[PDB]
């Protein structure tokens, strides 16, 4: 991986595994999502991040994942190299933006794009809070100046509202629990896991007749390492849509919610 | 990745990702599994295979892990290059073996090393079988002729018999399940996550103070994508301890394992 000539983004290939496949030979969605949080990484590294600024780690700042929007067209197959090219902007006080494009690295045609949307937190007492011009300052010369968007279009799925689920849910996984591979370094369970989690109540026949084209997923709460998660999907739709809770097992907490939307294969 | 020079075993290089680490920063044994069964597939790949042969296709046969052996010196750390190397014997009627070797690409010594045993059973009614003449000479063109152990040592940890559990265990984590990423292109429960498994019945003091050195696990029954598991594990000791992982309800044993650990 590098970044690019103006320094303002970085790109990276990567072979598609053999236990990174579904049923079909291609990349699941998850593997896509640990792909794209592993480029993140390589880019904030190569800008001399450890993606903590200077004046975060002061004020013992971190950035936390609010929402992640992906969208595949095509699924890279097993042994196929595909190209991700990713960036960050800023969104003035809100927090900031990252984006990224997936290509066929033969073909170069777009087979992929995502964003998702981060915001400032306090590490230890889990407050969130706007940005600072301290730290837009700090980061801003690693962004490019001029809009620069995955998904440029007016009324584009990556910033609808998601409603709350009403129970009776029409579909449910019970009693989801994180282990150790669930983790990241930091003994925190890893953005990824929910999405599985979430994906978790579709039935196995939508999965084994209809390719996933978009999922939207807000974070609210974490799950803790120790706690047990129950997944909630009801139908709301050619194509399926679903809406999507996960929830604490015991109380009722609301952790995730987000939307998915399917095409008959 | 390529085959060597002499086309009987295969080397891949693999930098170490992010999400691949936990705590101390460097790669978990999960990952490195993952990564000797990739280095593995892409060895099949390169020698023509589909690692069913010609004849495993025609009568419904299929190979299946029966023990996975790992022993680590050094875990890569995140960013790092691990170099594994790979290659398969036949042994006898028995079975087949798969060995592997990982080394540092930087300074080019030994970090870790694994052996593993597969058995000949037929796909459909998960019949345990011998391996036939007919296809021990068509995979036996692949393998070295001369012996060749990533474990040579006389009576090593390899081959050892390994008790069962008995009830009560002192540690356990119950109602473990599968999610689909933990299942195989085929649908089929990951080796992998059997592994993940047996390890979290190890409290986490262990695990935060002890580098995990050797892990030997019987691979006896598959859990299927609907059955609940329970990972029940008793120190027997560097701390050494026995596993057993059962079907949830009737106690069916799935696999036994020890592991063995040294302070920090
Ligand atoms: C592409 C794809 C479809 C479904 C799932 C799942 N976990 O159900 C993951 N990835
Ligand atoms: C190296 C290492 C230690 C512990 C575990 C675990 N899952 O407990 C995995 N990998």
């Amino acid at each position: 991986g590098s970044l690019t000539e103006d320094g303002l983004s970085y790109k990276e290939k990567f072979v598609v595994r053999s236990y990174e496949v579904g049923s079909n030979k291609t990349a699941t969605v998850e593997t896509i999502a640990n792909l794209l949080q592993e480029v993140g990484c390589n880019h904030a590294q190569s800008v001399g991040f450890s993606a903590t600024t200077t004046t975060m780690r002061k004020l013992h700042l971190i950035w936390v994942t609010a929402r992640m929007h992906i969208e595949i067209y095509k699924y890279p197959a097993w042994g196929d190299v595909v190209e991700i090219e990713t960036w960050c902007q800023s969104e003035g006080r809100i927090g900031t933006r990252r984006d990224w494009i997936l290509k066929d690295s033969v073909t170069g045609e777009v087979t992929g794009r995502a964003t998702s949307k981060w915001v400032m937190m306090n590490q230890d007492t889990r407050r969130l809070q706007k940005v600072s011009d301290d730290v837009r300052d700090e980061y801003l010369v690693f962004c490019p100046q001029e809009p620069r968007l995955a998904f440029p279009e007016e009324n584009n799925r990556s910033l609808k509202k998601i409603p709350k689920l009403e129970d009776p849910a029409q579909y449910s996984m019970i009693g989801l629990k994180p282990r150790r591979a669930d983790l990241d370094m930091n003994q925190h369970v890893n953005n990824v896991t929910y999405i599985g989690w979430v994906l978790e109540s579709i039935p196995q026949e939508i999965v084994d007749t209809h390719e996933l084209q978009v999922i939207t997923l807000d974070y609210r709460r974490e799950c803790q390492q120790d706690d047990v998660v129950d997944s909630l999907t009801t139908t709301t739709s050619n194509d399926s849509q679903f809406l999507h809770l996960l929830r604490l097992s015991g109380d009722g907490q609301e952790i995730n919610r987000g939307t998915t939307l399917w095409r008959k294969k």
